[PDB]
């Protein structure tokens, strides 16, 4: 059984990194984007929006929203490919692979390929890893991570082998020591660059250079089409080249280098060109990495104007303080101009105006602090890239934004250019947790890296973040269900940077202003909060482990150990019973009927394994009544957890939550990501869980999606979803069941 839904994101736009940008160079007005969680996207100029093209990427092969590289086909402007493939640890139990379409991202075919690819490691600022001959598309090369070296296709990346003949598959490793294999593998060899000039077309390329993460040997050629290769002679040592880019007009090469991988460090690199002509390589740095007092960063965002070659721009890999920099050359390198310069302390003159009219909240909560502007121009700009057919525009990702400029060349007229977020239909959010109050806001949210939002309008982007105070991460939120205009949210920051906030804050107003009491010692992290079906006291599991459960009676006036419930249980409240509360830990189910005072276990050997842990939740009306997630299945009690039932049918369920109910029904309705009849994917029960409709397709998957999921008491059918780097997605009843 289905039902035609409509789905839409929550107006937020981006919030992510966006950590690569591809202009096709072979006609105007196609381009795309990367991102590390949050699938890819082509720009649609006619309706001014990014379209995503990954959102049939689902659970199966979830890995594959990790977007690693895109090479774009400039003798087929039709074609575009990507390399995708999220962790190269356990983290990602799938291996990466190749797509390919031959419409521009509408459609795609797969080559799995036989190693894992790592589109949120360590390094994937780098690239671009994947790259197409410019005289021949059956042609592609792609640089491995992991010792995988490098591979080619030359059946236009239908299938793949590796270049056994690669002399150097990559030394770097950012820390040998991370035994969760995050930080200690190999990051290999890291963007092919082509000499379009060494050819005709209809001809392979013959001479290729590639970029390696190897600081003793960064940069390997051929000259003869691949079928041999040399360290590039007198290659500058001691860094990684993020970026490394061909000119075939004047016949050289740039690349721009730093003493890690990044994405968020950098502290010393340089810029070099190579020319082919007479071998000599160039020292090109604004700030080059022998004046060790003056250049605190590595470099990155290097990108060529294709209209005038003589222009390029490259990025600070990192400033973070006052901001980024950005620098342009018109002459090749041999001078440069900065974005904002000293003039006397602290006072900075500006060659741009930024506009965030659109996304108003990226002053993250925080006003001007002159030197340190807010917004900020950036950080982690390790994508720019300027327009292959338009001088004046230009685009560069940061670590929560994209922005855009489409009056460039009045920098060079000495006047200021004019830079906004170019982010509509961009959503990269990565959802903790979601509540639909009956009351008041219909939605508010918490999220990574911007803590969370009041959603007055889920059509309207908000003004701003949470604030009073800021969280760097929102992990969990709740309302009091008999008193819904009480709000409490927890979440995550360095409390030495922020000592007059806390990791738990409150709302009287349904979330428009917060105000923070006290918290335990040593809390940075979130962790799981309750509020009572009143909104007079709440229980805590603050994030860091081994915090003990706490809780207090009012908004976090003063807090107390909760007796009998272990340290970070999962602690949710009655949505009927004041006094009730109920956490899960380890396969153990207790229960507190004393407001929080006193938990003891009423139930074990329960589930402790799911897609995203196992998530439980009370039932608004119905006191004791408890749904609970998790991998061998969707499981309900209507007796405070003493005892629990598998919902017949439904053989794996990644998260549940509750909505309006349906006419003619007094039950609420269930909303499930999960798997029925071997179909994972969204569903609703109108009738308690004894029939199921599917509300979602297979175009409509969105990856790992379902770390939060809440109906809305307000609306019969509409179903609020968090993602993992899609944002927040809705959807609402668009027809009559199939059946
Ligand atoms: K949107
Ligand atoms: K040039
Ligand atoms: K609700
Ligand atoms: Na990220
Ligand atoms: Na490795
Ligand atoms: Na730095
Ligand atoms: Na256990
Ligand atoms: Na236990
Ligand atoms: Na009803």
């Amino acid at each position: 059984t289905t039902q035609p839904y409509t789905w839409s994101n929550v107006a937020i736009g981006g919030g992510g990194f966006v950590d690569g940008i591809v202009f096709n160079e072979g006609a105007p007005g196609i381009l795309y984007v990367r991102t590390d969680i949050g699938g890819m996207y082509r720009w649609d100029a006619a309706n001014g929006r990014w379209i995503p093209l990954l959102d049939w990427v689902g659970w199966n092969n979830w890995g594959y929203n990790g977007v690693v590289s895109i090479a774009a086909d400039p003798i087929n402007t039709n074609k575009v490919w990507a390399a995708v493939g999220m962790y190269t640890n356990s983290w990602d139990p799938n291996d990466g692979a190749i797509l390919r379409s031959s419409d521009q991202g509408a459609t795609w075919q797969i080559t799995p390929l036989p190693f894992k690819l790592g589109g949120n490691m360590p390094g994937r600022g780098m690239g671009e890893r994947l790259a197409v001959d410019p005289n021949n598309d059956n042609i592609l090369y792609f640089g491995a991570p992991s010792g995988k070296g490098l591979w080619r296709s030359t059946d236009s990346g239908a299938t793949w082998s590796q270049m056994t003949n690669f002399p150097d598959v990559g030394t770097y490793i950012a820390n040998p020591t991370d035994t969760t294999g995050y930080q200690s593998d190999i990051q290999g060899v890291v963007w092919v660059a082509f000499d379009k000039s060494s050819s005709s077309l209809g001809q392979a390329s013959k001479t290729i250079f590639v970029g390696v993460a190897d600081p003793n040997n960064p940069v390997f050629w051929s000259r003869d089409g691949g079928a041999t290769w040399q360290a590039v002679p007198g290659a500058p040592t001691g860094f990684i080249p993020h970026k490394g880019v061909f000119d075939p007009v004047n016949h050289v090469l740039y690349i721009a280098t730093s003493n890690t991988g990044g994405p968020y460090d950098g502290s010393s690199g340089d810029v070099w060109k190579f020319s082919v002509t007479s071998g000599t390589w160039t020292r090109i740095s604004p700030v080059p990495s022998t004046d060790t007092a003056n250049d605190y960063f590595g470099y990155s965002g290097l990108t060529i104007d294709r209209q005038h070659p003589n222009t390029i721009m490259v990025a600070t890999q990192i400033s973070w303080w006052p901001d980024t920099i950005i620098f342009r050359s018109t002459d090749g390198g041999a001078t440069w101009t900065r974005i904002w310069d000293w003039t006397s302390y602290p006072n900075r003159s500006l060659r741009y105006v930024l506009d965030i009219s659109a996304e108003p909240w990226l002053t993250f909560g925080v006003q001007p602090n002159p030197p340190v502007p807010s917004p900020k121009l950036g950080w982690m700009d390790e994508a720019m890239a300027i327009d292959p057919f338009n001088s004046d525009r230009m685009l560069y990702g940061t670590g929560a934004t994209l922005y855009a400029t489409n009056d460039l060349t009045k920098w060079d007229s000495g006047g200021q250019i004019h830079i906004a977020p170019m982010v509509k239909g961009l959503e990269e959010t990565a959802v903790n947790d979601l509540i639909s109050p009956p009351s008041g806001a219909p939605l508010i949210s918490a999220l990574g890296d911007l803590g969370g939002f009041t959603h007055a309008d889920v059509t309207a982007v908000p003004s701003t973040i949470f604030t009073s105070p800021v969280f760097t991460t929102g992990t969990s939120v709740d309302y009091a269900e008999l008193n819904p205009s009480i709000i409490v949210r927890a979440g995550s920051f360095d409390p030495s940077s922020q000592p007059n906030d806390r990791h738990v804050a409150f709302s009287t107003d349904g979330g428009k202003n917060w105000f923070q009491g006290s918290e335990p010692g040593g809390v940075t992290t979130g962790g799981t909060v309750a509020a009572s079906a009143d909104g007079s006291r709440f229980v805590w599991a603050p994030g860091d482990p081994g915090q003990p459960v706490v809780y207090a009676v009012g908004f976090g006036n003063s807090w107390a150990a909760s007796q009998g419930v272990p340290a970070n249980a999962q602690i949710r409240s009655d949505r009927v019973n004041p006094k009730t509360f109920y956490a899960l830990s380890n396969g153990t189910f207790y229960r507190s009927t004393d407001g929080g005072v006193t938990f003891q276990p009423v139930a074990a050997g329960l589930p402790s394994s799911g897609a995203v842990g196992v998530m439980f939740h009370a039932v608004p009306g119905k006191e004791g009544d408890l749904w609970l997630a998790a991998s061998s299945g969707l499981y309900h009690s209507t007796n405070g957890g003493s005892s629990w039932s598998a919902i017949t049918g439904v053989s794996s369920a990644v998260n549940v939550g509750f909505g309006k109910s349906a006419p003619g029904s007094s039950y609420p309705a269930v909303f499930v990501v999960g798997t029925i009849g071997g179909v994972t994917g969204a569903y609703r029960s109108d009738d308690g869980g004894t029939t199921w409709v599917r509300i979602n397709d297979d175009q409509h998957q969105y990856g790992n999606w379902g770390q939060a999921i809440t109906g809305d008491p307000r609306i019969y059918g509409r179903v609020y979803i968090g993602t993992n780097g899609r944002g927040i997605v809705y959807g609402d009843i668009a027809g009559a069941p199939s059946g």
